């Protein structure tokens, strides 16, 4: 038993809900949130910007250090992160943006990195701003992710799509 409430099983280990992943983030304080990251950690806008901006720019100083030390990640990579005053670790996950070119396959991949999590807040990967379908994206965390993962889908409309277009 887990302390997310409110959420639709949409399988053995994939729930979905109709919130902001900051919110549940606030309310939930899980061990593993999700940011919808790019490969330079510059959290401006989307998830990112909305998780940065909750954090009082700490997440974005302690991403500027990584980068520094580290280089930018790959797409579809990750890396683990603080999760400031909103989690115990943050997982900046990087989903390919097709508004870049960038090869959709890579979105498996992205989804591969919450395996190593037994429970995550996530969002949807690559939806959004990064310019997928949020039906497609949720397909690919069903047939990849095996862990425990809860899924945050703010925009209300694209929620019901969801749930309606699922089985
Ligand atoms: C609007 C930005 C935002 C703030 N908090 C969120 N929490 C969850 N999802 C979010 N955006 N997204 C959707 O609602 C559908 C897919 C896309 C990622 C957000
Ligand atoms: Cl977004």
């Amino acid at each position: 038993v887990n302390s997310f409430s409110g959420y639709l099983k949409l399988t053995d280990n994939v729930y979905i809900k109709n919130a902001d992943i900051v919110e549940e983030a606030k309310k939930v304080k899980p061990t593993v949130v999700v940011n919808a990251a790019n490969v330079y950690l510059k959290h401006g806008g989307g998830v990112a910007g909305a998780l940065n901006k909750a954090t009082n720019n700490a997440m974005q100083v302690e991403s500027d250090d990584y980068i520094a030390t580290n280089g930018p990640l790959k797409v579809g990579g990750s890396c683990v992160l603080s999760g400031h005053n909103l989690a115990k670790h943050c997982l900046h996950v990087v989903g390919p943006n097709v508004n870049k070119g960038e090869d959709i396959q890579l979105l498996k991949s992205a989804y591969e990195n919450f395996n190593q999590h037994e429970v995550l807040l996530a969002p949807l990967l690559s939806a959004g701003i990064f310019g997928a379908d949020p039906i497609h994206s949720l397909r690919v965390c069903v047939d990849t992710v095996r862990t425990n993962v809860y899924l945050a889908v703010f925009d209300k409309n694209l929620y019901d799509k969801l749930v309606s277009s699922f089985l």
